[PDB]
């Protein structure tokens, strides 16, 4: 796990837990009346072992390799006959406990504003199926309205914040443009103090080192300081903005 | 196989071949309209892995042991995930060929009047699914009317012949009973010549030895000489009959 990308590691881990637990949601009367119209054949009177490899020709960009397909096919008969009727209690329970503790340690350091709407939505189910009555679930439910957005069309969902990146770009554009009226000074200061306050300085809570994470020291995020994720792209623009504002007079922009 | 009983070995071997080939008969319109009324639940909408161990309390005489059930459960996941989607070509083909050649070598020596109606019926299907157009199948079909029988009730099926055993018992009873009228001599001779002709003297065709069979030399069967199966029960009565008839005068019973 210390080799794969961070996004894949944080997305597939709840998927791994859900697959291990084999959790299925309750079959409401809507589900039974809607599952028939979707499939072209009867719901329960079809096969599933040979239906696993059927890729559409419209949504196919990177086809699977022969080795990957062979590995998946071998794993299907290696795991399902074994860890479903005679599951290894020790191994499976340790894996589930490690996944749960890793998710709990990750969300606390991320202030429950974890990367990705899909990842947060899946983590909410992952923590709800473990304890429907807790405080982590309630706090996850509380940050849900932080992603909805409205536009000319109906309500949409914002994948992640981008205020810092656009603010830095706008500040750079304003300082590069000639100060004709010179009245942009108050706005420049009122943005510069926010930029200074947006710097992430504290280390992640707990043993962030040796936990499949990288050291963060005076780093910048892409969305906001409440996330605490290092990203070299935004830091490079922030440093340029700070250096360009450094040569500006103190009496006009402030400290 | 040289350890188990002969009847079990000759009965389960066609069962083994049928299970290995996974042969299923054609689904006629009668089958689809009759498979629904039998099962209390829908035909295809039920489970089968956990339905394997459900023994009735009326037809249970020798319950399965824990070790036997564990062995079957382990074999179910050892064989089905392996030898159904990725079958060992060499091992399975050699096993099927050996079963076919063993059945063919056994039926030729048995003159197609093999032991048991169920075993013969299963062997007929086993040889038909291999070659519907042959001579062994036709000769098996020709000996079918050798088992049907009629009585006061409707037509029945006779599992095996018993003419020799009853003939020996009747001959012993007649010779033990005092010859009052002494006119039973012609009948005694007309039965004694048949008894002499009923002795199995030839060895089974081919290499009967070292083929999971026992040596037969001047043995007797239970049904008729056309079978060629050693049985110590009938031989003991036949020897007693021969010895008791030996002391009888030659001029009255013949040679
Ligand atoms: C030291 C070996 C102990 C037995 C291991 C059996 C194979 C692992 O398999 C698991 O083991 C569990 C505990 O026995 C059982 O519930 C089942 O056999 C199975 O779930
Ligand atoms: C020397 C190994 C050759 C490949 C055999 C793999 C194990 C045998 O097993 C069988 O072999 C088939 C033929 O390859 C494959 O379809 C599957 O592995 C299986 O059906």
């Amino acid at each position: 796990p210390a080799k794969i990308w961070c996004y894949c590691r944080m997305v597939y881990m709840p998927m791994s837990y859900l697959y291990g637990k084999r959790f299925v949601g309750p079959i409401t009367p809507l589900i039974l009346q809607l599952r028939e119209e979707l499939h072209t054949q009867p719901f329960h009177e079809i096969q599933w072992r040979q239906t696993r490899h059927r890729c559409a020709k419209e949504d196919l960009y990177y086809p699977h390799s022969l080795i990957q397909d062979f590995i998946w096919d071998s794993l299907y008969v290696a795991s399902e006959p074994l860890l479903t009727r005679w599951p290894l209690n020790k191994i499976r329970e340790k894996a589930l406990a490690k996944a749960m503790e890793h998710i709990h340690y990750e969300d606390e350091n991320s202030r429950y504003i974890t990367i990705g709407c899909v990842e947060k939505a899946l983590c909410m189910l992952c923590c709800w199926v473990e304890d429907p009555n807790s405080d982590y679930f309630k706090k996850h439910l509380a940050r849900i309205p932080d992603y909805l957005w409205v536009a000319e069309d109906g309500m949409k969902v914002q994948s992640f914040g981008s205020q810092l990146w656009d603010a830095t770009f706008g500040f750079q554009a304003l300082v590069a443009s000639n100060l004709t009226e010179d009245e942009v000074g108050p706005a420049l200061a009122k943005a510069y103090d926010f930029i200074k306050k947006s710097q992430v300085k504290d280390n992640p809570s707990g043993d962030f080192e040796s936990m499949h994470r990288h050291i963060s020291k005076g780093s910048w995020t892409f969305s906001d300081q409440d996330h605490g994720w290092q990203l070299s792209d935004c830091t490079a623009e922030a440093l340029k903005c700070c250096l360009l504002a450094a040569t500006m007079p103190q009496e006009v922009v402030g400290e």
